[PDB]
């Protein structure tokens, strides 16, 4: 097996682009059935208020200290880039929500083996559908659409069951020196930073697989005294 640990935020347009680019690489990878993908929580703004009422453009402009026009240029670039991945962004509709509860929902989903589908649904909800991913009703609905037990998902969110696990994911990232997302870890050994091209990720997958499958040796001589486990 090859394990791929991916750190990502729901509020992260480059993370969604990166998810698609990774999926393209994985589709090209002959041993894709041997790959285990695990999503890990990362918050770009863990101190974000529950819901920040301003436009994403203005939020971005404040974050990077730039003009509304250049902030718009940035949004436009990301929109155009995402369109090449089949993604239709609607930044004008984005609700600037704290994503802590959404990350908790992905943790809930992953216990049911639906981590990726939940991650995917939340990215779409955030980037394309103008949904508030801090809103409990909204999260419950999205859980239902993914095929989860909507009532159980809601209860887990209200109890904060996966809160610690999310914070641990975030601490893990800090310890690994991960300061920007999306970030890929392969085989617990190799780091790949940002929304890399499919070719790069496919190359990494292939490199790791090859490393774990050396050519069999040609044995010489007879077995001599040896010790084993």
């Amino acid at each position: 097996k090859i394990r791929v640990d991916i750190w990502s935020d729901i509020a992260c347009p480059w993370c969604y682009i990166g998810k698609r680019r990774f999926e393209s690489a994985l589709g090209q990878f002959p041993q894709r059935d041997q790959v285990e993908v695990v999503w890990h929580s990362f918050e770009l703004d863990p101190s974000a208020r529950p819901l920040n009422p301003i436009a994403m453009r203005d939020g971005l402009a404040m974050k990077y200290s730039i003009s509304p026009a250049q902030a718009q240029g940035s949004l436009d670039h990301m929109t155009q880039t995402a369109a090449q991945e089949g993604l239709e962004y609607h930044f004008d509709r984005v609700k600037l929500a704290n994503t802590f509860l959404a990350h908790q929902l992905i943790h809930y989903a992953a216990e049911q083996g639906q981590g990726d589908a939940m991650k995917e649904r939340l990215l779409r909800a955030y980037m394309s559908e103008g949904q508030n991913v801090n809103d409990l009703d909204t999260l419950q609905k999205l859980a239902a659409e993914v095929g989860l037990d909507a009532g159980a998902a809601r209860a887990a969110l209200e109890a904060g069951t996966y809160a610690q696990a999310v914070r641990y994911d975030e601490a893990q990232a800090q310890q690994l020196g991960i300061t920007g997302v999306p970030f890929f870890v392969l085989g617990g050994k190799y780091g790949v930073s940002g929304a890399q091209a499919p070719e790069t990720l496919l190359g990494a997958l292939s490199q790791v697989w090859a490393e774990q499958h050396p050519a069999p040796l040609t044995m010489l001589g007879q077995d001599a005294p040896a010790e084993g486990c």
